[PDB]
């Protein structure tokens, strides 16, 4: 459809990027390799991606990681609360430097 | 104190640049020109400036809009309701990427 | 394109949201609520609004905003000299740490 | 340098945000709500926490959620992989994106 | 984007803006001037400005300064190398704040 | 930034390689594949402070302007790709705003 068409056109496009340059190919696997070590199960690090590809606004991230949540066995639930999270970080970032607004006024 | 001494070293550091590299400080006052131009007031644009410097987490912009606001005659509830509004969009932001993951959920 | 039916859109995937978690839909309407407390009328805050928007890059808030903007009474010149307040802005922050990276090219050397 | 003195300081200046404009952090206690709602453990609530403060760089929004990660019963280990898992998603936006760059090189635009 | 039809389009809007707001353009081609001033030719600008655009996640961006580096005479190797370097340095980024977090829980131990 | 500064950002890198190896391997495959080609280190150090200056990262500022340094780059080098970086940093916003603008003629 829409996300069922694009994430198969996603991972399309990294693997004519391997068979072009399989040395960037290559540093991504290392990159998943780094996360995949560790006793976290496949859906919890699915949900920290999808918080964290929200958060970059990288479109095909969330579909790649949301449809990797769901085959890790995530409800719905689980990401629209992870998702709650990521917005409410997303929020609390712009909290902090309007805190750093508000203290530069009562200095001046 | 801090910001009271921040904001002058970074003024102090655009005068440096308008003497090693006249061409990029000239730029900046080009669009600062442009955003001169039109009826909106120095306190409506101080204000403006000031929700896009915590959005772009900008330290030094904070500071030298946020002393500018004062001398335009912004309250301090007039530079916290524009914070908060600054808070709500980027809030708003997360929240739409969040229904993008949503619809990718209930696409898979 | 299509800016007059994708910000039904976007309204719509905010109800839909509601109705199915609505606290997430109620925590954006208390952020929507302490942005209307103050003295600022509703051009201001959409055209404040629109700043964000663009330096955020969402699409959905710009246009929500901009049609907003347009019912508050924001004339195109407004609606240009906000976006080229932003962009100055949206270049200030690159000069700042430019500043900081030339800054760096000295001390070394 | 000292994040023992950095977050309670940043703590105490959202308790004073509530005393001048009680409507701003009350919104962000929706927002904390709406996320500590649906049977996900504050342990891995943190650590998504965790993952999008280092994606914003707010070093507040980083030491106030890895204190709480620790109050939470997060491993070092924990952190590091919940990290380990950001950084390479921090570098899937920059994949996709340079493969847009590579498609429009092919095209000669 | 990609397109061959995009990339007019994106400058066809921003003539339309000097036309509506010439002092806004003006800025433009101010900060696009101090970029052409200087000993870097205009092969190595275009690769600085695509790396910029992949990480400012600008479409037109990537649009209007990737076909600039085809016409500087930038081959593939030469383009997909320098993302390959804007990707490092974006990851790069992620783990400079991951080790303030990995400090900061450090101090917070006990 | 500083001649201290640096040193113990790649104190903190080394020392996670001994702590997490495997999150520091997947970092020197990112640089072995951004070292891979004709692109002189030059070239690749003032790319990577162009995007270390759109990425606001201190760190990789003063690690990549001393690289830059010890690669041979000169001050005019420098501040021409600090003025190319900037101007990409507004170009981006002038084509969001574009969008504005398109949206703002469409809703009359
Ligand atoms: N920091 C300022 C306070 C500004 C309040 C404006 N009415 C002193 O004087
Ligand atoms: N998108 C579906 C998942 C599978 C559809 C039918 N098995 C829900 O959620």
């Amino acid at each position: 459809n829409n996300w069922t068409e694009f994430v198969p056109a996603v991972k399309k496009a990294f693997g004519a990027l391997g068979k072009q340059h399989p040395k960037m190919l290559a540093a991504y696997g290392a990159l998943e390799e780094a996360s995949a070590e560790g006793a976290l199960d496949a859906k919890t690090r699915e949900l920290i991606s999808i918080a964290v590809a929200i958060t970059t606004r990288c479109d095909g991230c969330i579909g790649v990681h949301t449809e990797a949540a769901l085959k890790a066995g995530a409800s719905e639930a689980e990401i629209a609360q992870t998702l709650a999270t990521a917005i409410s970080l997303n929020a609390g970032a712009a909290y902090v430097y309007s805190l750093r607004a508000l203290e530069a006024y009562d200095q001046f």
